[PDB]
């Protein structure tokens, strides 16, 4: 029963949403599509954590017009060990609406590809579970 808080940006430009394709040895299923995001370090505000993770994962050339808190949600993930023993990980997600003023992306090693996706197409991507739950809540699927 361990605990993680994740800050997640939902980045939009010109009506399209940014999705990133996870690198081939990341995730339980490799090469799923996802929102970027990460944890909040001791000593940092949640918006400071968000902006740092954007720069790290998507590069310094991406210019944000604004960032607004949207909503939160939670999930339990199970980690199953080699002998079938399990541990639960309790995740809280803090989701921000982000509008970017441009589309210049430089992905880091966590990702292998990215796309700017029309809302109608989002559901059809092989989204990871977290990303599907988030976009579903937003009414985009």
């Amino acid at each position: 029963m361990r605990q993680r808080t994740i800050v997640c940006p939902l980045i939009q430009n010109d009506g399209c949403y940014l999705l990133c394709k996870m690198a081939d040895n990341r995730g339980v299923f490799p090469g799923q599509w996802a929102l970027s995001g990460g944890g909040v370090e001791p000593g940092e505000r949640i918006e400071e954590a968000l902006r740092r993770e954007i720069r790290e994962e998507l590069g310094e050339q991406l210019i944000l017009s604004d960032i607004t808190p949207w909503t939160f949600r939670d999930d339990i993930r199970i980690k199953t060990y080699a002998d079938g023993r399990q541990e639960e990980i309790y995740m809280i997600y803090l989701i921000f609406d982000c509008v970017s003023a441009n589309r210049d992306i430089c992905i880091n090693d966590e990702f292998q590809d990215y796309a700017w996706v029309a809302p109608a197409a989002l559901a059809l991507y092989d989204l990871n579970v977290a990303t599907r739950h988030t976009l579903a809540l937003k009414g985009l699927l």
